[PDB]
DNA sequence: CGACGTT
């Protein structure tokens, strides 16, 4: 790990000399250091470029600390990289590009040389090694302890901007970063060549993403403060109800809120035998037990809802009317593209992905979202992607034909479980087969489904095991799944995401089975995440050739919510519709049911 | 309720 070969440029000449050996330098570095950890209201600091091993250099453009001499114009730097940035030609690598990349179109520079991602390198290669961090891949990779932010800052609110800092920490520290970068670029890209499986999964899914990723998060989802603002004192009237209510029962004021408490207090008051337990040893207060003490006393009814109302209320309408950007309005989030193992983007800061569905409170915060103006939101959606992929990669003629026909697969797999005809297949069959299909695809055991469907453990094998015998080929495949991992432990999806397993060959019985498990569902979430990334890819590449009246501003998993002006509606549904069948290339059709809803809930 | 685990 070499060092101390970092130039730091204040002159333009250099500059000059700088992008002359750039424009000649296949592959190089570039890590754009910002004192905002925002993508979208942060003002850029410094540039830096690494084009050979050791060999890198920061640029300055803006630094206040006292007498910061020679700071090359923040606006005549880049002009003259703009013909260097939005070169096709010239590779580039960094870290989390979706970050650099948004930095630089604040300023109207639409990057363009997006190659190699560190971060994706090392999700792509082996996705459940560290946490895909500069500085778990620094001794992860290089085996060399770099220099983190917090030794130039310091943890706290003495932590500095970077845009103050002094210029030597500063510049040695981007420099060392550009150098890393290189090192695992150079170390892991014959790795990511020799998995030819990976390689294409690589170049034609997860990288054409950092673009359109960027640009959804810079769009942002637009929402109605004044709603949040009105619905919070219903819920916080209803909360105070409840703790009437609770108070009246246990005839003493208390945290509802507290497990600890709440748990001493029933179990001392009323005295029903904990019917489970904690993974800590201690009573266990989940929905379940709930739900089972309420069938007996009103007080775990009573917060059993005071939890459901605090949660939503807490979580949803008190932090997201927060986190609305002062500068253009929207609320922008953070797909983080390569955290979650199997394959899936997590939205974080906040968490889109997890606003409420089921509960009718849950239906009025997702009627938050709205449009601007002269706009209408299209709600893109798959519907059962993941029976689809099962039918696929099972290559069993009874849901392949199910899906062909069209019918709905719950009470065809009713029917064929059962033997009754699906036109009969009541309600009951209908979401005791729901169960089977979900449980299935998540690899549960029998009294899983115990749990989830009141009925004996012994009903619910008896279950499973007509299910298997009328869908022999699915439980082949499964074993054929299970059997691999033993011999090659990287159990792989259809468009060659791998999963490496630590747990295979465990040796133990807890960690297997749930290992198994994994191993099952991995192809199965790994085939769906790669149908949204190149849905998303294809439909970014349609408005960004077309620019039409449609913008998209989120997605949810297994689902691409627009927002489309009022009269485009007839035609760009249509469009992209055709634009996410067609997106892959898969014996089975993948339904696209778009809504059309004013809110995010309507078109939901 | 049945398979996994240890004294
Ligand atoms: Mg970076």
């Amino acid at each position: 790990g070499p060092h101390d070969n970092y130039v730091t440029i204040l002159d333009e000449e250099t500059l000059k000399a700088w992008i002359a050996k750039l424009e000649k330098a296949p592959v190089f570095a570039f890590d754009t250091e910002t004192d905002s950890l925002d993508n979208i209201s942060a003002n850029l600091v410094g540039l830096s470029f690494a084009i050979e091993p050791g060999v890198a250099a920061y640029i300055p453009v803006a630094h206040d600390y006292l007498d910061a001499p020679d700071q090359i114009s923040r606006e005549r730097a880049l002009e003259l990289l703009k013909p260097l940035l939005e070169d096709e030609k010239a590779l580039k690598v960094g870290q989390n590009l979706k970050y650099d990349r948004g930095i630089l179109a604040n300023y109207g520079i639409e990057l363009r040389g997006i190659a190699f991602d560190t971060m994706l390198e090392s999700y792509i290669l082996n996705s459940v090694a560290g946490r895909h961090d500069m500085d778990s891949l620094a001794e992860r990779w290089l085996k060399h302890k770099t220099i983190t932010f917090e030794e130039i800052a310091g943890k706290g609110k003495n932590q500095l901007t970077f845009n103050q800092i002094a210029l030597e920490e500063a510049g040695r520290y981007a420099a060392e970063d550009a150098d890393v970068t290189l090192q695992l670029h150079l170390k892991m890209w014959p790795d990511l060549q020799k998995h030819k499986g990976p390689l294409n999964v690589f170049e034609n899914i997860e990288m054409p993403l950092v673009p359109v990723l960027s640009r959804i998060e810079r769009n942002g989802v637009k929402i109605d403060p004044k709603v949040l603002h009105n619905h919070s004192e219903e819920l916080t009237l209803r909360l105070a109800e409840l703790e009437k209510k609770a108070h009246e029962i246990a005839g003493e004021e208390f945290n509802l809120s507290s497990t600890k408490q709440l748990q001493t207090i029933l179990f001392e008051k009323q005295g029903i035998k904990p019917l489970k337990k904690t993974p800590g040893g201690a009573p266990s207060t989940s929905e379940e037990v709930l739900e089972e003490l309420a069938l007996d006393y009103p007080l775990p009814k009573v917060i059993l809802e005071y939890r459901g109302l605090a949660k939503l209320k807490s979580t949803y309408t008190d932090k997201l009317p927060l986190m609305i950007n002062p500068k253009t309005g929207r609320v922008h989030t953070s797909y983080h593209q390569a955290v979650t193992a199997t394959g899936r983007l997590s939205s974080t800061d906040p968490n889109l992905q997890n606003i409420p569905v089921r509960n009718e409170e849950g239906r009025r915060i997702r009627q938050a979202f709205i449009a601007p103006e002269d706009y209408v939101i299209v709600s893109a959606d798959y519907s059962q992607i993941e029976l689809r992929i099962m039918a696929h990669l099972s290559r069993d003629k009874g849901l392949l034909t199910a899906f062909a026909e069209g019918k709905d697969i719950h009470r065809a797999t009713a029917a064929e479980v059962f033997g009754l005809p699906l036109e009969t297949v009541t309600s009951e069959q209908r979401r005791s087969a729901k169960a089977i299909n979900f449980g299935l695809i998540y690899g549960m055991s029998a009294f899983g489904l115990a749990r989830q469907l009141n009925i004996p453990r012994k009903e619910a094998q008896k279950y499973m095991d007509l299910y298997f015998e009328r869908y022999p080929g699915v439980l082949e495949y499964m074993e054929r799944t299970r059997a691999q991992a033993k011999e090659q432990g990287y159990v792989e999806t259809l468009d060659g995401r791998r999963l490496y397993l630590p747990d295979i060959k465990s040796s133990n019985g807890a960690r297997r089975a749930a290992a198994e498990r994994a191993a099952i569902n991995a192809p199965m979430q790994g085939t769906a995440a790669d149908i949204i990334k190149r849905a998303m890819i294809a439909v970014d590449a349609w408005l960004q050739a077309e620019q039409p009246r449609v913008r998209m501003i989120m997605q949810v998993h297994d689902e691409l919510v627009f927002e489309v002006h009022k009269d485009d509606v007839d035609a760009v549904a249509k469009q992209i519709h055709q634009l996410m069948e067609n997106c892959t290339r898969l014996d089975v059709p993948l339904l696209v049911e778009v809504g059309s809803g004013e809110n995010w809930d309507q078109a939901h």
